[PDB]
């Protein structure tokens, strides 16, 4: 339950913002001149168990995966493995997908770049397939429907995008998502703890997921796509995530281009926030001197925000779904 600071008012931030958005429980890191300032657990990860949450605590990150499915690509790309620039027929079976009349090549990049064509959400309905591919093989989903724009034209969020990038991680790679990022990364990192969803009903360790109803909590257990998962179901601690935000920003000298690189923009967004721009799995404020990504799934909220310049790292994990956790780490900036 790490602390440096000799006394202070972040307590009183932090607990008025969950308190306000009826967040039963989150773990806040904050990361400032290369060691955590603050590792500290608030609320309640299980209400009936009643257990505290704290930096063991592990919630589905949901949206903050991206990140990793992002870097992992670029690290691909840097070995040589595969190119930015090559389409992802190239890696896909037979991934044909088009506009008006014509299919039209997708580049790597520019499913990174979110600006691929790939429509976002709903088309599926209520929460299930009619034909049970809920691993990852998405392709026959995503083909379904025609693009929004010609590739490059347009951004548009979609979780396809970085759901895709798992395939083209899992076919070049010659192992399961799942597998390489652990093998490749959350291993090395030290981030031992940190895995993937699957079952979708928590263990002693991992946070119970919570649905408001009403005005009070209710688990909810949402039904969801395996598929998915380089997107959304990461299950990370504030403990491991803290060797992740380290490496954002110092990363060792080998894997500064390839950091500096996951942060260089991509393509420009109108819809989020505080941002502008959207770079490999980060949300980007660069006049600001930002990188963040917001996280929201029906029962989690999470997110996380870097400043490279300045060291400075905020990271907000909540059982709950909340507007109030974006509020919370503008607070908490502004106290840095």
């Amino acid at each position: 339950r790490l602390t440096n600071d000799s006394q202070q008012q972040i307590d009183k931030i932090i607990e008025h913002d969950l308190q306000k958005g009826h967040i039963p429980g989150a773990s806040i890191l904050i990361v400032k001149n290369g060691k955590v300032f603050l590792n500290k657990g608030y609320g309640y990860q299980d209400v009936d168990k009643k257990v505290k949450a704290s930096p063991t605590t592990k919630y589905e990150i949901a949206s903050n995966t991206k990140a990793f499915t992002g870097l992992a690509i670029l690290k691909l790309a840097q070995e040589g493995r595969l190119n930015l620039n090559d389409d992802v027929s190239k890696h896909v079976p037979h991934f044909k997908m088009n506009y008006n009349g014509q299919n039209e090549t997708i580049t790597i990049k520019q499913l990174l770049a979110q600006t691929s064509g790939i429509p976002s959400d709903i088309t599926s309905e209520d929460a299930v397939t009619n034909k049970n591919n809920r691993l990852n093989d998405v392709t026959r989903a995503i083909m379904g429907d025609e693009l929004h724009h010609k590739p490059g034209e347009e951004f548009e969020y979609s979780n396809m995008n970085y759901d895709l990038l798992g395939l083209i991680i899992q076919n070049v790679t010659k192992q399961s998502y799942t597998k390489y990022i652990t093998n490749s990364w959350l291993k090395p990192l030290h981030m031992t703890h940190t895995s993937f969803k699957q079952t979708n009903n928590k263990s002693k360790h991992d946070a119970i997921g919570y649905e408001l109803q009403g005005s009070t909590p209710v688990v909810s257990k949402p039904e969801f796509n395996l598929w998915d998962t380089p997107s959304a179901y990461m299950m990370t601690s504030t403990e491991d995530l803290e060797h992740w935000i380290k490496f954002q920003l110092n990363p060792p000298d080998k894997y500064k281009s390839l950091v500096q690189q996951s942060h260089k923009n991509l393509s420009s967004t109108i819809g989020e926030p505080n941002a502008n721009a959207y770079a490999s799995g980060w949300f980007t404020n660069n006049d600001e001197h930002l990188v963040f990504h917001s996280g929201t799934l029906d029962n989690f909220s999470s997110f996380i925000l870097l400043n490279p310049k300045q060291n400075y790292g905020i990271v907000v994990l909540a059982n709950l779904n909340s507007e109030y956790v974006p509020k919370l780490v503008e607070h908490l900036n502004t106290q840095i």
